[PDB]
DNA sequence: TTGTCTCCCAAAGGGAGACAA
DNA sequence: TTGTCTCCCAAAGGGAGACAA
């Protein structure tokens, strides 16, 4: 359960695809990840790959979660999320739990006490336990986290903004997460280089090689189903197509996002303008008309 | 003052090479720095490179400090360190304050008060501003710190075995810092190919090419003064030979640490036996005959 | 010399409804 | 519905010598 517990650490919509799947790399997404005089490759904008395997794992103190990707080259469970508040982390007090929360994510508490409670424990990504007193108080009632919240907010040093993630599985387990509101070893020079030459070499040779995806830091998947990929470049958008990604746009024009470097590229090949004001090039897989 | 206080943050012996000199960048102790199938890359085991630019920094969360250097190929003020005990970050009590520690380094105090006390003011390495209580009480007597310690090992989330600086320059500012006890963008092979690859390209090209240092993460400096690495290649060691580096140990050997990869290198080219048991491997100049 | 303990008084917070958005 | 406030009782800690390493 732990795995599902990961994709919910990373985002609602992450769907990593599947292991021994054929799947497209596309080396510019992978660029702008890694970006949150230089020698040029000669590089496919594309490069269909097998995936060969995929190791989920989380950084302990930051609790951020990433996952290492192996490719070579060719020739669902109830859960809750809430923002937390100011007087979620402040001092005093404790954690208040959404109505629709309780009833479809933690267990159901007995009413007949007064109050009706119960003593939770949670796992988070790295196998501890965590002891929350689940209580219904207060006027109006309300469904509050109170014992293990003091300790839970301290030592995960949550602040306001941040967000909590419930998750329980078939299973008794009741697994917990934290996401957290959004250059140390190599120079951007460097760490550019070393994607494209890791990748070139990897395509020409057709040989194994790595990389890591941070769906936090990551604006827009590199990694998808060759034929998600597929389906898109085979369908003809034309201007003024009306489009869905939910948000609303109009496509405005279809040119090359980057023709000096990345010529004849359908890596955010797609110019739109968006209905509501509440980036205008996007992919042409990121949108369904 | 903050660059002096940047280098006490490093190690007492880090002393990088002045901007504008020639120095050796020596590509396998890069290497060994960021590692704390593949493309081959041929290229020279040392670069006599200009020392182009140096930018000192520190994260702010972390306080760990680092170093942005620009290489391009061609064709003392008092202060005191003292290691954190338990009751130093213990809820209770305080700082004490070496003997020898404040005399030299901390302001006189005026002792004909009762206790003699002063409010200090310390800067870190981004500018704050740490108000800390200097005391002198007990017995038998001994120098404290009290009012500000509380705070100060919390937000810097300080514990035991982890160190804090303090400096004064001529200048009546006070600083502090502290230094902690000891793959998440690339992977390993990526990595170890972005260094190898830059410093390929700038090396054919004479093109400027950047690296970053991470003192306290690196096992020996890889960007030396290239005089320094010339009088010890030119200077002959044999077998049986007695170096200093204060340890002192003999040599055993004289080989290449690497024949396969990096051939007739003399990075840890030298073999010996350390005279006392509290790396067996070091390089010509790390060692005084 | 200095780390660690004990213990005192004040502070900081755990947890409880009271109120509008 | 739920964020925020107030305020009560217990806890946790700031700071002070007392003692050996
Ligand atoms: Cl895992
Ligand atoms: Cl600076």
């Amino acid at each position: 359960i732990d795995a599902e517990l990961w994709y919910a650490c990373a985002g609602p919509q992450k769907a990593l695809p599947p292991v021994g799947s054929v799947v497209a790399y596309l080396p510019q997404g992978h660029i702008e990840q890694v970006a949150s005089q230089i020698p040029r490759y000669n590089l496919p904008a594309v490069i269909p790959c097998m995936l060969n395997d995929i190791q989920l794992s989380a950084d302990p103190d930051s609790d951020e979660v990433y996952a290492t990707l192996t490719l070579c080259p060719m020739s669902k469970s109830r859960s809750f999320t809430k923002t937390l508040t100011v007087s979620d982390t402040s001092t005093h007090g404790g954690f208040s739990v959404p109505r629709r929360a309780a009833d479809d994510c933690l267990p159901k508490l007995d009413m007949s006490l007064n109050p009706p409670n119960q003593e939770l424990v949670a796992k988070d990504l790295h196998g501890n336990e965590w002891r929350f007193r689940h209580i219904f108080r207060g006027q109006p009632k309300r469904h509050l986290l109170t014992t293990g919240w003091s300790v839970f907010v301290s030592q995960k040093r949550l602040v306001a903004g941040d967000a909590v993630l419930f998750l329980r599985g078939e299973n008794g387990q009741l697994r917990v997460g934290v996401r957290r509101a959004p250059p140390k070893v190599l120079t951007s020079p460097t760490m550019h280089i070393g994607v494209l030459a890791a990748a070139a070499h990897a395509a020409t040779e057709k040989s194994r090689f790595s990389l890591i995806y941070n769906p936090r830091s990551c604006p827009s998947e590199f990694v998808i189903p060759y034929s998600k990929y597929l389906k898109a470049v085979k369908s003809n958008f034309n201007v003024g197509q009306r489009f869905k990604m939910r948000h609303t746009g109009t496509i405005t024009g279809i040119c090359d996002f980057d023709p000096a470097r990345w010529p004849g590229s359908e890596w955010r090949s797609l110019q739109v303008n968006w209905d509501e004001s509440s980036q205008e090039r996007v992919s042409p897989w990121e949108v369904e008309p």
